[PDB]
């Protein structure tokens, strides 16, 4: 059924092996990170926590990334599945054979996690939500340039190529397109008055979590 | 050569102007400063107090020649110029030129044409700063709440940037999704983009850099 | 300024005559009238009132299409620059002139409507954000076509062949894509769930007025 | 010819079955009806007692076999396709096939081809299916909220429906915007285009019209 | 409803026939079968000696009422379509129309519309035609030389197809390019495209496969 | 300099191995081999002449494989250059290393095959300028469909959908495009019209080499 | 049938009308006109030829649009036809009534012409099969601009913006691309090897007349 | 941060080398103008007789640090890149460091990136000249012969140009049509510009402006 990512192994073993007392803090504080939080705050949480060892922190990938699979999971699905399936794989790409006490405790240890897993499944679904567009913007860059006037016996332009780097059809792409002078500050000016409208709209809706991914 | 019939009146009435108004026509199209908008040409008549209304009236018309400016054969003279524009002239009145006036009409649009060095370098660089694949026409942004619905409220606010753009000699929209951080990244960019050209202003500050108005 | 679509020449000649009372009443429907209502019920709900004339009605679409220019209007922009711009280009089309007592009443009147019409520019507005799209359904079409299976020495498909007509960048254009029986099954689900969440978000958030256009 | 190394071990195990259970395969093979998926041929083994583990476990190569058979030049017997396919499990071989099994694999592989109509029909439709310009992946409907700002409250709900599809043998994604009208109407066209697949097999009604599983 | 002025005076010779002539062209559109373009309607009104020329000139206006009848509501009366059309007329007629022939022509465009059955049929299908992704209009083949140039005589023929289609309601060009046997390979699919057809035919025997015209 | 394709080092070993009598005869026979000949005939011509044994017939894939290298070579490359780079290459992916005699024999061999490489050149030219096109056609293949007329109260079309396969920006692309029972015929006749044309050119500039690659 | 340019008429008006002396050096100069001439210097034979009158001059237009025609004329279309067709599309858009006189002898001026017409059909035909292309070069233009290379603490690029406009799919299109300077120079060179290519092929193939439109 | 496996090599070698051979490498590499590529400073340490065949060897790795220093974060030291660059050698290194190479590492890579400073602007103008819609790689024209088949010789020549680009970091191709009077309007155009870059070079004399190599 599952495969599991090989540097991912590491944190199975980990998680088959934390204490009753680790993996309940561990599970409580993921229940505790608020939505949008990526791994290295969830990392950076848990590297604090006094309860919390240094081999919790390192099976903080392995903990986040159930989100992932956490966005399939039906309304019956259950997590007893969900936690032996992850289990029979992680077992499946060992050279040894994982004995039945690591693999019993590794199936309630995960089990423990997924049922905390909470705003780990809605920063997952906010994070594929967000990317949903035709277009996602990544990053952009401007050219300023100068296109000089020539004359038939000291004049010129400055162009601004504006360079927008997007996902389309899962695919790479870039946009350029020219402003003068002015396009740049009108453009400016509404991209402000979107950041206004977007703390307006969170002022009216406040109780509504809106979400940062980043 | 053709008149389009939108600038008839134009020529009509800058065809019957005195010698002394089109003299100061002309010297000041010679003054007016290079990305000059018709606007600022107009304004310019209108407070020169040696030059009527019919003057004023002509702006627009005399402005148009910029452009053909650009499209003369390297060996007319701008003289060969004024006499094509007359026949075009000419030829759209059903009633019949006068012989004073066709004079008239070749000697003051030569004038004008004499002074028109800075029109001409003011429609050279509006082709040559709408010279490029994609041209900048309008913004807007859209923005857009998405909300997470749970099986069993949060949500994502959505900046829907569009640009408007000419390519081809068609207009066209591109639409693409933003963040807060990508919007203000986008924003920091274009500040960091307007400190350039105030650097290349400040060095290369024997380039006249125009804007276009 | 302005110019004016030459069948409505016709509303303004009505709309500079209209009774004192009459005009009240009109404006008083018009701001009456809710967000999102078409000409036609703008219409209906005149027709109806015993208090507007047959007069009244025939300046509907005049009336009405002021929502197109009211978008532009500045935060100080004056209505009565805008009512005497109206007017004044409404005369310059006359091969009458225009009498100064006709002139005076269409200012007044245009501006009484025009301090009326907040709805109206709602309506405008929504119109013009629900297109503001990369791609805006206007229609759809499903060809249900046979492919037979050709055989070596009776068996076949049947493929749906939806077109979407849509605007993009100002251009009609139609996209086909082809789906199988299950296809149509699995997207008239997704459809179902959309107005699903529709019901939902319009429960929640139950103090905004949602707009349909049509 | 190449065999997949995916796949090595179905070409070793079919080559080690008896008679006995290489005869019930084929029959069985033979019985699957058009359209069957490799699920259902699996499962339509599971059930038959004469068949091992081993024949279910080599259902899901010789279900492979449809694809081949739609690519083998016209005058070749399936014998020589056999062959090829036996030398070229042979060749992945680097521990050596045995002559017993040689035969036992030509022999295994053509009983089993001789069956194959029906799962040559089945990947038929499968490739006729999507010979089109698009063919259909999934639908994914976002409903998002745009607020109607006043300039001193009022929404829209847009349905941005995306399609995924194949073009070019790649992956790609259309977005379109609906409102609730629209999204009836789409609706409604949909049920009318089900209403219509029905009655073409309702009329039509001694053609087999298969879906694809 | 408006009317094109292209066809104002058919409505007008339409307006103006016998209950004889009208009552035979309704059967003989009635009989005319379905795929008929407007020439073979010409045509068979034109062989009939009981319909006039005026008859034959009101035959392309009455063809153009096939495409109306896809897109009235679905409740109206043909009666109501009639009226609708007449009013039409009537406000294109700056000369007023007389009573008597309001009556007939809604009459006569009335007994028209009830034998329009094979009109709407014909109409339907043209549009079904052309509801594809991409119509074929034409197509090119241009034969050119391509030199293989030797550093210190050899050459390709390419044959550079051209196919003209319609996309988008707008008219476009693909180029492809082929050699000799690319050109038989091409030619070899299409003649087994049209055997296809001539199979799709002699099975469903019972269905009329049209051709347009 | 170069790097040879792992495939082609055995026939590099042969080819430094071929006795001075028989790759004077292989050389001589690819000479002979007409502009637009394939490897399998050429393959074929080896396998006949009874002077060339199984291991030139072996070697003809490293031979004809050297047609793609010949199109780069200047006026002022030196055979000798490029038979001790391709040498010199062959020798430093063994794991063995390459004696002496074996070198020199390998290098003139390669050489006196390179010498006799002329229409084997051309066949290379021949077959990159046939593809410098915008859209390069591949297969084609057509769909022949039913759509049938629905009806208000037993009428179809045939539509045959004609796919193009081509190569494009170095990607495999299919254009699909509708026709009617006449539009396949007037094709039809478009491409017997263009075959005529080529046979019309080939008897008009008779003395030109016309060239099939397939 | 056809229906006439209204600018035409004017030049069917002297057609109808030119002497049989006159007419047939107006038709024999068309047959001596070669392949690619153009209609300037079509009049400018006209201008020249002392036995052609200025009636005959400003005819010129009309004879020279008959080859857009002419390439439609099937192997058995008559040219009588052809020429009363003409002749009668004429007369339909005459206020007047054509006299018969006036009929006959246009129909046997044009005709006489059309029989001559033979270079002129191979000029239109020479036209149309150069722009069957996918993109019909029409014009292009460099934008030579300066890209300054910003620093943390004088240095700059020029870029070589070719504009090459194009038709395409009956549309008009521009393709802008970057070249640097070594771009240009490599570009120049292929040019300037094309143009020797197509010096090579003229000399060779010698017994072709290689047509330019402009 | 991770070194690819084609520099392991490179990095080994630099953290072998002196403090006379690396100070006479990094003074060499600030020396380097910018827009010089990997090949001239190979060359000029060759000819410094005091750099020997493993300062030679490191040139190819030392020359791709001039991307990274785009990449770095910029509150960092150049010495905590060369930690970083060496922790990633060291991960790769499945013998272990020794510790007299980790320092002679950092300390090498350290007083190397000291004098990049030319290596970075090479690399900046590397991407600001690719920074484009469209980038130009290479260009072919094929010289077609286009006969004129009369029904019952003549010909056209034919350049059709092709054009190779990156776009959207993609490989590309546009081919456009071109007869003989456009191909030399077209090298018309491209010497008026590099006319104009001349020009743009005679002024602006106190900007270097730099060819990529």
């Amino acid at each position: 059924k599952y495969k599991i990512p090989k540097n991912f192994l590491s944190g199975f073993q980990i998680l088959s092996q934390l204490d009753k007392k680790e993996i309940e803090e561990l599970a409580k504080l993921l229940g505790e990170l608020p939505v949008g939080s990526n791994v290295q705050e969830f990392q950076s949480a848990i590297q604090t926590n006094k309860e919390l060892s240094e081999n919790a922190l390192k099976s903080a990938d392995t903990i986040f990334s159930l989100g992932g699979l956490l966005l399939e999971i039906k309304a019956d699905d259950s997590l007893n599945q969900v936690a032996e399936d992850l289990t029979n794989a992680y077992a499946k790409e060992g050279e040894e054979e994982i004995g039945t006490e690591q693999r019993e405790q590794l199936i309630h240890n995960l089990l423990i996690v997924l049922q905390k897993a909470e705003n780990l499944k809605k920063t997952f679904k906010a994070y594929r939500l967000l990317f949903e567009n035709t277009r996602s913007f990544r990053k952009s860059r401007v050219m300023t340039d100068m296109r000089m006037i020539f004359d038939d016996d000291q004049t010129g332009l400055i162009i601004h190529q504006l360079k927008l780097e997007y996902i389309e059809d899962n695919t790479s792409k870039e946009f350029f397109i020219s402003l003068d002078n002015d396009d740049v500050l009108k453009l400016s000016e509404e991209l402000k008055r979107s950041l206004e409208k977007e703390e307006c709209i969170k002022r009216d809706f406040d109780q509504v979590q809106f979400i940062n991914i980043k």
